[PDB]
């Protein structure tokens, strides 16, 4: 994507993406509003299994859109299974979407409520061998989405917050070993699920979304550090990395199912 020019500005933001990525107007785009009254309990959903005890983080990268905490996905270490999923999905990275103000930032909404931010733990289906092959399949990825609200600090997030000073600008990375993603989970694994897409270009319709009902709390100081990151590269005019979220897309011919 060396000739990609999409972003979150007025001239290159979500309303423009369809010109280079026509699937932006597709039949299973993400995110969506979760209408809690219309979502139906599905007693057939199997238990959700988040097995992160052997997770091996490697690095954190500012990619000019968000920051990714990257994992070693060359063995079954950190895996997601159960719930709506058939087979085994390996954790490759997590990242966040967040706002300029606490009243916006999430991609999914709940009865039109926007949270301050949203965490995406990205996993790929091991039956397709590599992430690049998985994104070409309708059941290639499983993204576990977790809402953030501003209140108490999340102790398990602080190691991420403190390293951000070293990856301020696009293209900067830092070693980020021994980070435990279990420290970012809420108590309950109750969730909603639906078939959708990547929420950034290339917007591929390859994702089973699993969105947890219980948000995690982070402090105002933690999210303020996210908002000091830059979309720009070093030695370019400063553009704060804020409002890096896609709004809700049409649900079209989809049902959202509840685990609870
Ligand atoms: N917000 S999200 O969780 O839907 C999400 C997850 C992953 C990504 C991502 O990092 N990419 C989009 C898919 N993608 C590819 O299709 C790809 C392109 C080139 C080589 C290999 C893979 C990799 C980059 C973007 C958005
Ligand atoms: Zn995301």
């Amino acid at each position: 994507g060396m000739s990609h020019h999409w972003g979150y500005g007025k001239h290159n933001g979500p309303e423009h993406w369809h010109k280079d990525f026509p699937i932006a107007k597709g039949e299973r785009q993400s995110p969506v509003d979760i209408d809690t009254h219309t979502a139906k309990y599905d007693p057939s959903l199997k238990p959700l299994s988040v097995s992160y005890d052997q997770a091996t983080s490697l690095r954190i990268l500012n990619n000019g859109h968000a920051f990714n905490v990257e994992f070693d996905d060359s063995q079954d270490k950190a895996v997601l299974k159960g719930g709506p999923l058939d087979g085994t999905y390996r954790l490759i990275q997590f990242h966040f979407h967040w706002g300029s103000l606490d009243g916006q930032g999430s991609e999914h909404t709940v009865d039109k409520k926007k949270y301050a931010a949203e965490l995406h733990l990205v996993h790929w289906n091991t039956k397709y061998g590599d992430f690049g092959k998985a994104v070409q399949q309708p059941d290639g990825l499983a993204v576990l989405g977790i809402f953030l609200k501003v209140g108490s600090a999340k102790p398990g997030l602080q190691k991420v917050v403190d390293v951000l000073d070293s990856i301020k600008t696009k293209g900067k990375s830092a070693d980020f070993t021994n980070f435990d993603p279990r420290g970012l989970l809420p108590e309950s694994l109750d969730y909603w699920t639906y078939p959708g897409s990547l929420t950034t270009p290339p917007l591929l319709e390859c994702v089973t979304w699993i969105v947890l009902k219980e948000p995690i709390s982070v402090s105002s100081e933690q999210v303020l550090k996210f908002r000091k990151l830059n979309f720009n590269g070093e030695g370019e005019p400063e553009e704060l990395m804020v409002d890096n979220w896609r709004p809700a897309q049409p649900l079209k011919n989809r049902q959202i199912k509840a685990s609870f």
